């Protein structure tokens, strides 16, 4: 018993098709990874499957090819394939086995032998009338197990002939036969195959193996980045099925229409219709054996499955050989002048022995038949009219003798008669089918109720799935089903038990993969959205679902992969996932009290940046050439649609443009072109990193370089280039730029006056409520803050992708969906096949036009998504682009008082960059620092008046008081300057008694 | 459920109410400094007259009407309760959302 | 066709721009902040909100 | 097709409220966060906080 | 590759062919094509275009 772990192995090409440098799904058979493969060493036969994976490193070549028959003899057409060193010769013809078939040493196909530490790996298999062989020979190192690597096996050969190949065996030439062979059975699998440039498949992965590897699959990246990912549907199967139809109650008089102890006579046949019961025919069946029981219409068992709403008995009493009589086509006295069946009768014709009971021994002379008509009978008729034959061409006149004969005469039946003569009662069942409902069916089945467990039900008629409960609620009498608001069905009656069942929907949810980078593990965590954790590593319920593979911890960390319900999880580090409870912030408790201020004491200089999109890539379709392309049968057809290309035409030249005016919108701000002086100093700041490089021919900042480089045909599809360029876009920039160093805001709102840059800056602070005094004093430092901050903007932009992540998503939005647009040309949408030609040439006109209309209304439908989706991301990109010119105007331009609006504290100034398809903003903050806690009082009383700051606040360091600006603490006297005295003394609330100088 | 599910938001309507309130306490204690920074205490009482300044209004007005500005701030609070509860088309809004 | 594909991408955009609405407008301030236990604020009434 | 619909009504409405969560996220930085001198941006009157 | 006869691209687009009779590679690149705009002044201006 030697069994081997499978490892990546199997895969071969799957069809003629080159691909360079590209990853393509393919649904085929495949040797799943790390499988069940069983290595062998008399000889059963071993069956074929879908597909056979044999891996053989024997040397010796004790094995000399396979025999594929299905019976290994002359019964059928045996697969007999030699692989000697002269040639392989793969032979069908029939050929007479030998007692033992082993040699010294219709449909031939003579090629090169197979054969050359040689790993053989062939794939057999056999679909659609072809049989497909592949092979692969590689160099092994020393090994007794199938190798650890990835090896593509290349077609070998094909072979027209497609017979039922049930059972392969290996040939035999030698009797011990102790052979080194593994052998796999391939399965129907999604594998997804990693190309290279030189055409071969490198790598490979396999969908339904690991939660991980379809999340590979489902991405179509063999590299995942961290986060949830939405992979499969999760649905419990219905275990079980139940049928509950009504009590058989009621049932077919059968028992009557036998065991009537009298039949009548066969001249007037006695006809019984039966209509409105229950179909039983366990008595039927339960009655005496049966000389004759032929059924012509319905197999016996199939009368039960067919409903018929007319069923018509005639039970008669006729001799024994006149039974042969009684069948469609049939020639005789009794079948022309007694009963005649018609040529197409549908029915079953029961006959008994009734010896037993009607046999006297005087003579039974109560049954007659009839033995004179003037013609044959018309079928199913009763003749009963008994006047005498005119058989004499002289009038009977009414009374008989010569030449007229009674038309009756009648069987003498007696026990001692012999077979052929005895009576034999005779119940011919006929069935009827008119279109009219019928009613009348047979003993409809039933099984035991299954409860708590999803089922498959189907209840007096009503099909569905789901989980049976006890329902509380009560319905009426006459009532069967309970329908809810949204006309589903939610609970039913059961027919044979009047019980109230609630149906409930079988479990069903999402599964995603909460994962790390692939860079970082391969573990991966299970999320099942919405279901409970017993309808399914450790396992934990969230609010979410239920969450396999992640422990839960009770400390607080911040949210690095989102789950749920505050629910959060991360590789933290055996040590692996863990969930917890997202933390909000750091928990911060700010010292009030009535008369305690803090003033900062130095700041911050800090320089942000803020990503916008402005445009999107512009996009034309040419409707005919995408639907039809270079067909006119197609294009005829679809001039019938109407004007739908006309109106997405329309629609997609809006949208371009829409383009080109959000871009004039954001950066044509200005209408001169301002140029920054040649000796570029600016009191100390650098703005080297913003303003052009004239080095390099592009023209361009080096943050914007930066930008450039990181964000950085078809059918119809078209991509039209923007109104203005790059280097316009950048001319743009460098003018926004130089006007705010040259002349501060002055520029947006009129001439441009130029202004030395730290006086600029000076009236920013006085912008943001600080004097200028502290700029003056504090000039060396704040510009080297700002170089600092500046220079630290190329890292942080640099180093982390994620910061340009919103205008590389646009991009790839686009480009996701044009190929979505050109991938669905090969979807055939119901036709024969997505190419028009092969649907033209293949098919007549008058059945073509259906298969291209079919693909006309699929491909015409693709289009309308496709324009609908650029309508609506062209509204989210103009929204995103007058956020960016708004930005433009107030914080570049000017200087903004809303918070947030222009980063994240105290806005000076704004600094615009170009970037592929938007705007990154430098904006530089004050951020307060070093804040000081002192005692503040609301005004201060001398001479009996009260004494309110003009600008500051009243602040105490202990035993003196100052009053400060609120922004900076730069404590200055109390003077009649900088107060005004606005009351008395007594109406404020917390005033404080001191001395104000003048 | 016929396949279509809802899918929890990620933040609870504890974690947003712990947001409302670290917000109101900011700005109960600090004023509009915790936007811009560190948040920096000070006394209720400035930072309305601080608003004030900032609307063109003296300081002198709030701290001479203290009482009456509180008043008057109190009853329209206890005002808003009402209005909100008496008419429902006043959350007309989110509810049509829904 | 790839439809399917389509319709679950589009639905899950709009659940992330959800969850980043709620985060856009509800998570600005960085410090979780706790009023003081003794709650005088002037004669403010800062009870109901 | 009913998919489809719901999915393209779906989207128009996620613009709408992403618009109103754009807004709200201004009104919380520039009313909550800070005083207004935008005239009827935050309530009727002089905007106090 | 020997057993290769089609190549397509990312978009499933046939880029190469093998020639049948003789084995080499052969690119196939679509036939020009695009669309044709007509620049005017008003007609109430000029007729030229
Ligand atoms: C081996 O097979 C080839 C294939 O037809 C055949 O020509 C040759 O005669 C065979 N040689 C032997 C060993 O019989
Ligand atoms: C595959 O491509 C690489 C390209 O660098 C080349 O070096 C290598 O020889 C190729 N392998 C072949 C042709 O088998
Ligand atoms: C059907 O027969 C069962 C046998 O126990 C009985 O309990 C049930 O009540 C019957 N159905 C009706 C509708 O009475
Ligand atoms: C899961 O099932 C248990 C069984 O008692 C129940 O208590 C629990 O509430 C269920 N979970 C949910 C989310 O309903
Ligand atoms: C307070 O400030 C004064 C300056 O006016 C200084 O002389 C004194 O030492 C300081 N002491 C305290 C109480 O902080
Ligand atoms: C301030 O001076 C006045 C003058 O009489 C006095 O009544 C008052 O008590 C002083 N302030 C304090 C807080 O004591
Ligand atoms: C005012 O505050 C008191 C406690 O200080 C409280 O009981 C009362 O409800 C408040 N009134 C309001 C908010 O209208």
């Amino acid at each position: 018993q030697s069994y081997t772990n499978s490892f990546t192995r199997g895969v071969y090409y799957p069809d003629k098709v080159f691909r360079s440098s590209v990853l393509h799904s393919t649904h085929d058979l495949f040797l799943p990874f790390f499988s069940n493969v069983t290595w062998f060493h008399d000889n059963p036969a071993l069956p074929f499957n879908d597909g056979v994976y044999f891996a053989s490193t024997e040397k010796s070549n004790i094995i000399r090819g396979w025999i594929f028959g299905t019976t290994l003899d002359s019964k059928t057409q045996s697969l007999l394939i030699v692989n000697n060193a002269t040639n392989v010769v793969i032979k069908v013809c029939e050929f007479q086995f030998c007692n033992d078939p082993f040699l010294d040493v219709t449909f031939e196909y003579v090629s090169q032998p197979f054969l050359m530490k040689n790993l053989r790996e062939f794939v057999f298999k056999n679909i659609d009338g072809y049989f497909k062989i592949y092979s692969k020979h590689t160099p092994i190192n020393l090994e007794r197990d199938l190798p650890q690597g990835f090896s593509a096996l290349e077609p070998l050969v094909d072979l027209p002939i497609g017979i039922n190949i049930t059972r392969f065996q290996t040939l035999l030439a030698l009797t011990a036969g102790a052979a080194a062979y593994y052998v796999g059975y391939l399965q129907p699998r999604t594998f997804l195959l990693k190309y290279n440039e030189n055409g071969t498949i490198t790598d490979a992965v396999d969908c339904a193996l690991d939660p991980l590897s379809e999340t590979k699959c489902t991405l179509k990246s063999f590299t995942v980045e961290k986060g949830i990912y939405q992979t499969s549907n999760f649905r419990v199967q219905p275990t079980e099925s139940i049928v509950r139809f009504p009590n058989i109650t009621n049932l077919c008089p059968f028992h009557e229409v036998f065991n009537a102890t009298t039949f009548a006579s066969v001249y007037a046949w006695n006809r019984k219709r039966i209509s409105n019961c229950v179909a039983d025919y366990s008595v039927i069946y339960n009655f005496a054996p049966f000389f004759a029981f032929k059924c012509y219409g319905v197999s016996p068992t199939k009368l039960n499955d067919l409903c018929f709403t007319n069923v018509y008995a005639d039970s008669f009493v006729i001799r024994g050989n006149e039974v042969s009589q009684i069948a469609p086509g049939q020639t005789g006295n009794i079948a022309d002048y007694n009963y005649k069946l018609p040529d197409d009768f549908t029915g079953c014709v029961i006959a008994w022995n009734s010896n037993k009971l009607d046999s006297k021994p005087s003579g039974n002379y109560n049954y007659r038949y009839r033995l004179l008509r003037k013609s044959k009978l018309k079928p199913f008729e009763r003749d009963i009219s008994t006047e005498i034959y005119q058989a004499g061409n002289k009038p009977c006149n009414g009374v008989a003798g010569p030449n007229c004969y009674s038309p009756l005469q009648s069987y003498g039946f007696r026990p001692t008669y012999g077979v052929g003569h005895q009576p034999y009662r005779v119940v011919v069942l006929s069935f009827e089918l008119l279109h009219a409902p019928a009613t009348v069916c047979g003993p409809k089945k039933s099984t035991n109720l299954v409860k708590n467990k999803c089922v498959n039900f189907n209840f007096n008629g009503l099909t569905g799935t789901g989980v049976l409960t006890e329902s509380n609620k009560k319905f009426l009498p006459f009532q069967q089903f309970g329908r809810d608001i949204a006309d589903t069905t939610d609970a039913v009656r059961d027919p044979q038990t009047l019980e109230i069942l609630d149906i409930t929907p079988c479990s069903f949810g999402g599964v995603s993969v909460i994962t790390p980078g692939t860079n970082t593990s391969n573990q991966v965590a299970v999320l099942y959205q919405g279901v409970n954790c017993t309808e399914v590593s450790n396992v934990f319920q969230t609010r979410a679902g239920c969450l396999i593979g992640a422990e839960y911890v009770n400390n607080s960390y911040e949210c690095d992969i989102p789950i749920g319900a505050g629910i959060c999880a991360s590789y933290q580090t055996s040590q692996s996932i863990i969930a917890y409870t997202m933390s909000l912030g750091a928990e911060n408790s700010v010292a009030y009290s009535n008369n305690s201020i803090a003033i900062p004491t130095n700041f911050t200089i800090s320089v942000t940046t803020e990503i916008l999109p402005v445009s999107m890539t512009k996009t034309s379709v040419d409707c005919t050439m995408y639907i039809c392309g270079d067909s006119t049968e197609c294009s005829n057809l679809l001039l019938q649609y109407g004007s739908f290309c006309t109106q997405l035409k329309r629609a997609l030249t809006g949208i371009a443009v829409e383009q080109d005016k959000n871009t004039q919108e954001v950066f044509a701000q200005v209408k001169q072109i301002y140029k920054t002086p040649p000796i570029k100093y600016f009191g100390g700041f650098n703005f080297s990193q913003i303003l052009p490089d004239p080095s390099k021919p592009s023209k361009r900042s080096p943050i914007e370089d930066l930008l450039f480089n990181k964000v950085t045909k078809f059918n119809g599809l078209t991509v039209l280039p923007p109104l203005l360029t790059d280097e316009m876009i950048a001319q743009y920039t460098s003018a926004l730029l130089a006007g705010t160093i040259t002349s501060g805001w002055t520029f947006g709102a009129g001439p441009a006056l130029q202004i030395p840059f730290p006086m600029q800056m000076a009236y920013r602070f006085n912008g943001i409520g600080v004097t200028q005094n502290v700029l003056y004093e504090n000039q060396k430092l704040i510009a080297n803050q700002f170089n600092s901050a500046i220079g630290k903007i190329q890292d942080s932009l640099s180093s982390t992708p994620s910061a340009l992540g919103k205008l590389q998503d646009v991009v790839n939005h686009n480009a996701q969906a044009l190929n979505t647009l050109v991938k669905q040309l090969s979807s055939k949408f119901g036709a024969i096949s997505s190419v028009l030609n092969d649907i033209l040439s293949r098919l007549d006109p008058p059945e073509a036009e259906v298969q291209i209309d079919r693909l006309i209304t699929g491909r015409l439908q693709s289009l309308q998504t496709y324009v609908t989706q650029q309508l609506i991301r062209a509204a989210e990109i103009r929204a995103s682009a007058n956020l960016a010119a708004t930005k433009m105007s107030e914080c570049v331009l000017g200087q903004s008082k809303r918070v947030d609006f222009c980063g994240k504290g105290y806005h000076l100034m704004s600094f615009p960059q170009s970037a592929p398809h938007g705007v990154v903003f430098l904006h530089v903050t004050y951020v307060p620092a070093q804040e000081k806690n002192f005692t503040t009082a609301p005004a201060i009383c001398h001479d009996g008046k009260a004494h309110f700051p003009r600008e500051g606040v009243f602040v105490s360091n202990g035993t003196h008081w100052f009053v400060t600006q609120r922004n900076f603490y730069e404590p200055q006297i109390i003077t009649t300057d900088n107060t005004f005295v606005s009351g008395n003394c007594d109406v404020v609330i917390g005033i404080v008694n001191n001395t104000v100088y003048d």
